């Protein structure tokens, strides 16, 4: 809703062919954030009831008092299942916006796993108005093993997870693309039509 | 860096005919492997 683009959206899709289950754990709680400002992450582009609202498994961290100082947290996947997790970076429509949100001039993000090693910069750009909005959200994802812990650190434009996604059940299954719902059936063949 | 390499931004430029790169180290906080902390990125290429 708020735009921008997933990176690497299809190999995460074919990924999600072979899981049969999710189930959506707390990594990082909304309420433990320190210093930042979790609470005023919306936007009119996300409306929720007639106001303005945003993501709900992310949280789009603004600044505190007049200040966003240098965010430096973990997570161990101490669960014995692998871990699927999403955060993601604003790209903001001006210099005055970057104050007016998160306060410095440059910024990066730079998470890290066993096996990871990302840093990333937000663009500033004109470019045409999608939804209202002309700032854009690109998103990331990276599956976490078990024992393996992943270390996020940023000082601005970022968009933290609070929930990431338990692969229970492995298996079988397709992203089947058909615009038919429910007919309360059952099969033992099914095709889009 | 300034213990190993005094200068604090950095660069590599490896150049060609074809290749036209210039490469930048990104510091990053990251899991321990082989008693190690650091990593190393390697490159390649086939000079004509
Ligand atoms: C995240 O949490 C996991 C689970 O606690 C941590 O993994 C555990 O780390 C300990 C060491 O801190 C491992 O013990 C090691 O065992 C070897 C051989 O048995 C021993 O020679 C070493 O001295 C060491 O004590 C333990 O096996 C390991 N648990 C398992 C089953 O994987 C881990 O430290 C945390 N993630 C990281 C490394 O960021």
């Amino acid at each position: 809703c708020y735009p921008g683009d997933f990176n690497d959206y299809e190999e995460l899709k074919h990924l999600l062919s072979r899981i049969n289950h999710f189930e959506k754990i707390q990594i990082i709680p909304k309420s433990s954030w320190s210093s930042h400002e979790a609470s005023l992450g919306v936007s009119s582009a996300c409306p929720y009831q007639g106001k303005s609202s945003f993501f709900r498994n992310v949280v789009w961290l603004i600044k505190k008092n007049s200040t966003y100082p240098t965010i430096k947290r973990s997570y161990n996947n101490t669960n014995q299942e692998d871990l699927l997790v999403l955060w993601g970076i604003h790209h903001p429509n001006d210099a005055a916006e970057q104050t007016k949100l998160y306060q410095n001039p440059t910024t990066y993000i730079s998470v890290g796993t066993s096996t990871l090693n990302q840093r990333l910069v937000p663009r500033i750009a004109t470019r045409s108005k999608v939804n209202g909005q002309s700032g854009r959200m690109e998103f990331f994802w990276t599956i976490l093993k078990p024992n393996d812990a992943i270390n996020f650190e940023s000082n601005g434009n970022f968009i933290a997870p609070e929930y990431a996604y338990k692969i229970v059940k492995k298996g079988d299954s397709t992203i089947m693309k058909s615009e038919l719902e429910y007919g309360n059936c059952n099969t033992k063949c099914q095709t889009p039509m």
